[PDB]
C-alpha cells in the first residue's frame, strides 16, 4: 500500500500491529481530520492515545521521523495542541462564500447583533403550523437552488418532507407520479428504481416526496438509502432535504440556504458545535454569491437562539482526567505501552507522562500500574522493578478490548465453558452480542410476548444466561429501570438476550421488514447493530485464540462473516464477490450457483435474469420497453450507475478473477 | 437406504439371494422395525419404502442400527449441556464401548477418582458416573448387568476408557499409562485404533444430521 | 404401576405449551423430553418392548402428577375431566392409590434417615 485510510478504532489497532512487529519504520506520516474530537467523544480519546503513543516512540529515538498533520474548526486552545505535538501553527478565517447567519422571529429576520436585516412576507399562504417554513423553502427553489432543513426528531423530518412535497404539487400547477419532463426525467427515475432494488425497498414516504425533488434523511434509514439521497441532492435531483443532526456531522453536503427549525433538539437546547456544523453547509463554492442560515425561534426561545449565533466552541479536554484517581482511558494507555514492549521499567512510565496532552497544559500513573498488577494484567519481577505482560495482558491487547470490559468477558467465557448449549447458535451469538451502548428503545411488553412463544431450546439458553421471567414482568408492569446499583448489570443481561434474538433472525436471513415489525426497531438501528456485533465477534475470537481456548475459538470463528452480511453458512463463499450481498447470494444459490467456481463458468445473461427475480415490488409482481436496456438501476460503492446487465457481467468477471488467485 | 431395494417385492427377491435361503416372513418384521424407529419411510403406486435422514446418516456412518438409537439420543443429550473447557467430554462421545478392551481394577479407579480435578468431575456427573456405584464395585465384585437398564456398567467402563484416551492424546508415555491404570501396552494400542475409527463414524453421523457445531 | 386412564397425547402436548416455567423445570428434571411428546401425537407408537423404554412410564407419570396437582388445588372434578379427558371414576380411583403410595414413600424415607425428604 502507500496510503491506508482508517477510522479511529481501526487506526489505533493498526498502530498496535506495528509495535508488535517493530515495523514502525514503515510509517511516514499521520493525517488527522476533525482534530476537535481530541476533546470529548465515545472514541475521541483514542485519538490522544494514538498521538501520545507516537509522541512517546519518537522521543525514544531522540532526521525527519514521523510527521503529524492535524486540522479542525477554530479552537480556543489550538495553540496548546500545536505545542504538544511540537507543531507549527496556522489559523485563518478565510471562506470563499460569505455566510449570513441569521435568526427569524415571526416575520422579522435579525443578525447576530439583533439588528433587522429583512422583513419576511410569504408569497402564497398555506395552512398548518407554518412559521413560514414552506414559504422559505419555496423562495429558494424558485431561484433554482436547494435548501437543507434541519429538524429535531426523525418523525418531524418525514412529516415536514410530506407537507412541503404536498404543497409543491398544488402551487406549481396553481390548483407518486413520474418526474416532470426536463433534462433529468431519466435520473429521478433511476434513483427510485435504485431504491427499489435494495434490501430495504422503497420507503413509502419517499415514494410520495422524491418525485418532487423532496426527501428526508436520518439514522432510521439504512446506510445505502442515505448514500442515494446524498448523491441525488449533490447532483441537484433533490432540491429539498429535511435532515437531522446525523447529517450535520456526516459527509460534505452544501446548500444555498440552511434552515434550522428550532433551537430545541431532543427536548434540550441545541449544542454549539452542532449549530456550527449545520450553518457551515451554507454556501456552495463557485455557485452561490452568499450562504444564508436561518434559525427559527419564538420570543421565549429568542434569547437562546442569539446565544448560538454569538457563541463559540469549548476548550479541548484531555479525556484522561482525575474525584477518581483512576480512569479508563489511562489504564488502557498504560496497558498498550507495557504489553507492547515500549515501556518496561518504572522510569519509562513517567517519561510517557511527559508526552501526554494532559501534561502539555501545565502519580496517577502509578495507580494504574498497580491496577494492572491487581488484576493479573501485568507482572513485576525482582535489576529493580521491571514490569511485564501476562497472557491475559497479551490477549487483551491483541483483541483491542478495553481492560475494564475484559474482566467481565473473561469470567463470562469461563462460565460458558462449564455448561454450554450447542443445539442452536443462540448461545454462541450471546457471547458475541455487544452491550456497551443502547442501539434501540426496547418495547418490553412485545419482548414478554416473544418470550412465551419462544421454543424450549432457546429458553434453556435464556435461563443459562441470567434471564428471569419475573424481571421481564416487572419491566412491563412498571417502567422501573433502577440500574443505579452496580449489581444491576441484570438490566444489561435482558437487553443483551433481546439483542441476540435479533442477531439470530438476522443470520437466519429473515427480511429486514419482518424483523422491524416483530421487534419494533427500525432498519437503521438493526444495520448499525450488526456492524457492531461483527467487529465484537472478531475480538472475542482473537481473545479466545490468545488464551488457548481452541474449542471456544472453533465455534466463534464462523459468526463474524455471518453477522456482517446477515447470512447462513452456505452463502459465505458467494459473498466474497463484492457486488453480492445476502439477497443476491440467496437467489443465485437457489438457482444452481453455490460457489464462486460455479459462478465463474456461469453465463452472464443467465445471472442477469436471476437478479431480476430477487427484487421487491409493491404489487404482487415478483409494455415492451426498449428504453430500459440502458437504465442504471443498480447501486455500487464509489459508483458508476450499473445496469442489471453490467452488474451481472461484473459479477462473473470478478468471480473468475478470484478463482485464479486461489491456485 | 442405498436405493437397490425400494418396493416390497424387491425385499423377498433379496431373501432368495441369502446364504440362509441356500440351505433349503422374518424380513417383513425387520422392515417394520425400521419403520417404528424412523429409519425408513412408507408412501401411498402401492407400498414403496424410502430412507429418512436418520437412515441416510446411519448408512454413511457405517454404524449398526441397534447402536445408532442410543448414540442419537446421547448426542442430543450432550448438546443440551456441554463442557468445553477440556477435551474430556468430547472424547467421551468418541469413546467406544461395544467390547471389553481390558480388565479394569476398580480400586485403582476409585483412587484416580478422588485425585481427579473438578473440571473432569463435572464431566463425570454430566455423563452418569455416580460415586456410590464406584464404591459398590470395590467392596463387592458384583457385575450384575443381567438387567438391561444396567447399561450403567458400560457408562463407568466408558468413562474409565476416556481417561486413558485423554492421557494418550496428551502424549503421556505408554509406560506411565500402564502403571497408572494397570493395562498392558497391547490393550492400549488396540483401543486407540478402535477409537480412531469410531471417532470418524460419529463425525460423519453428525455431518449428515446437520449438527455443524458438534461436527466442528 | 398400573394404567388409570387412556391418555390423549395431543391434549397433553397442548397443556405442555401452556405450562408455566416453574413446572417445565420440573418436567426436564424428571425425564420429560418434548421430542417424545411430539412422537406420541404424530404416531401412536407405544414401543415399550425394550426395558429401557421406562421412558414411557415417565411421561405417563408426569401427566398423572399434573392431575394430582389440580386435585389438591381444589379444582372441581368437572374441570379436571374436561381439561384432561378422564372420567371422575378414574380420578377418584387414582387419588386413593396415590394417597396410599405417598404414605409408603414417607415411611421409606423415615426408615432410611432421610429427614429432609420425609419432612
Ligand atoms: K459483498
Ligand atoms: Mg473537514
Amino acid at each position: 500500500l502507500d496510503i491506508a485510510v482508517c477510522t479511529i478504532e481501526r487506526a489505533n489497532g493498526l498502530i498496535n500491529r506495528l509495535i508488535e512487529e517493530n515495523k514502525m519504520d514503515l510509517l511516514g506520516m499521520v493525517v488527522v481530520d476533525e482534530l476537535h474530537m481530541l476533546g470529548d467523544s465515545h472514541r475521541g480519546y483514542l485519538l490522544e492515545l494514538l498521538l501520545t503513543k507516537i509522541c512517546y516512540i519518537t522521543r525514544k529515538s531522540a532526521s525527519n521521523a514521523v510527521q503529524i498533520v492535524g486540522m479542525s474548526a477554530t479552537l480556543p486552545n489550538l495553540e496548546l495542541v500545536a505545542s504538544w505535538l511540537n507543531a507549527e501553527l496556522y489559523h485563518t478565517d478565510f471562506r470563499p462564500v460569505p455566510l449570513l447567519e441569521s435568526v427569524k422571529v415571526g416575520n422579522s429576520i435579525y443578525d447576530s447583533s439583533m439588528k433587522l436585516v429583512r422583513e419576511f412576507e410569504p408569497m402564497l399562504q398555506v395552512k398548518g403550523d407554518e412559521d413560514h417554513v414552506v414559504s422559505l423553502c419555496y423562495e429558494t427553489i424558485c431561484d433554482n437552488h436547494s435548501v437543507l432543513l434541519f429538524c429535531p426528531s426523525k418523525k418531524w423530518c418525514e412529516k415536514l418532507a410530506d407537507i412541503i412535497a404536498r404543497e409543491f404539487y398544488n402551487l406549481h400547477h396553481q390548483a407518486s407520479e413520474c418526474p416532470p419532463v426536463i433534462l433529468e426525467q431519466k435520473e429521478l427515475l433511476e434513483v427510485m428504481d435504485q431504491l427499489r432494488r435494495l434490501p430495504s425497498g422503497l420507503d413509502s414516504v419517499l415514494q410520495k416526496t422524491v418525485p418532487w425533488g423532496v426527501a428526508f434523511h436520518h439514522a432510521g434509514l439504512t446506510f445505502e438509502e442515505r448514500d442515494i439521497i446524498e448523491g441525488a441532492f449533490r447532483q441537484g435531483l433533490i432540491r429539498v432535504l429535511a435532515a437531522t443532526s446525523t447529517l450535520s456531522s456526516g459527509v460534505n453536503l452544501p446548500a444555498r440556504r440552511v434552515i434550522i427549525r428550532t433551537p430545541i433538539f431532543g427536548g434540550r437546547p441545541l449544542d454549539i458545535l452542532t449549530y456550527k456544523q449545520m450553518v457551515g453547509r451554507a454556501g456552495r463554492k463557485g455557485v452561490d454569491t452568499v450562504g444564508e442560515s436561518i434559525l427559527i425561534c419564538k420570543n421565549s426561545e429568542k434569547s437562546k437562539g442569539i446565544a448560538l449565533l454569538q457563541g463559540s466552541l469549548k476548550p479541548v479536554r484531555s479525556c484522561l482526567q482525575r474525584g477518581e484517581e483512576v480512569t479508563g482511558s489511562m489504564i488502557r494507555a498504560i496497558l498498550e505501552i507495557i504489553v507492547g514492549g515500549v515501556a518496561s521499567t518504572s522510569q519509562d512510565m513517567h517519561t510517557y507522562a511527559a508526552c501526554t496532552f494532559l501534561a502539555a497544559s501545565m502519580g496517577a500513573i502509578e495507580a494504574c500500574v498497580m491496577w494492572l498488577l491487581e488484576n493479573e494484567f501485568i507482572q513485576s519481577t525482582e535489576e529493580g522493578k521491571v514490569y511485564h505482560p501476562t497472557h491475559l495482558g497479551s490477549a487483551t491487547l491483541s483483541s483491542s478490548l478495553s481492560p475494564a470490559d475484559t474482566l467481565d468477558i473473561f469470567a463470562d467465557l469461563q462460565r460458558a465453558m462449564k455448561g454450554f448449549v450447542l443445539e442452536n447458535d443462540l448461545h454462541i451469538l450471546y457471547l458475541v452480542t455487544p452491550m456497551f451502548e443502547d442501539w434501540t428503545t426496547i418495547d418490553w411488553y412485545r419482548f414478554f410476548c416473544l418470550w412465551e412463544k419462544l421454543p424450549t431450546s432457546m429458553k434453556r439458553v435464556a435461563e443459562l444466561v441470567g434471564v428471569e421471567e419475573g424481571f421481564l414482568a416487572r419491566c412491563v408492569k412498571g417502567k422501573v429501570v433502577a440500574r443505579t446499583e452496580r449489581q444491576h448489570r441484570q438490566m444489561a443481561i435482558h437487553k443483551r438476550f433481546f439483542t441476540s434474538l435479533v442477531l439470530l433472525d438476522l443470520i437466519s436471513e429473515v427480511p429486514l421488514r419482518e424483523i422491524n415489525q416483530k421487534y419494533g426497531c427500525n432498519r437503521g438501528q438493526i444495520q448499525s447493530l450488526q456492524q457492531s456485533a461483527a467487529v465484537y465477534a472478531g475480538m472475542i475470537t482473537v481473545f479466545s485464540n490468545r488464551l488457548g481456548w481452541h474449542n471456544m475459538e472453533l465455534l466463534l470463528s464462523q459468526f463474524q462473516k455471518r453477522l456482517t452480511f446477515g447470512i447462513q453458512r452456505e452463502l459465505c463463499d458467494l459473498v466474497r464477490v463484492s457486488l453480492l450481498n445476502a439477497q443476491r447470494a440467496r437467489v443465485l444459490y437457489a438457482s444452481g450457483f453455490h460457489t464462486v467456481a460455479d459462478l465463474a463458468r456461469a453465463n452472464i445473461v443467465e445471472v442477469e435474469v436471476i437478479l431480476k427475480n430477487a427484487v421487491p415490488f409493491k404489487s404482487a409482481r415478483k409494455e415492451a420497453v426498449e428504453e430500459r436496456r440502458n437504465m442504471r438501476t443498480i447501486w455500487v460503492t464509489g459508483r458508476k450507475g450499473l445496469t442489471e446487465r453490467e452488474a451481472a457481467a461484473l459479477i462473473v468477471e470478478e468471480a473468475r478473477m478470484i478463482l485464479q488467485q486461489d491456485l
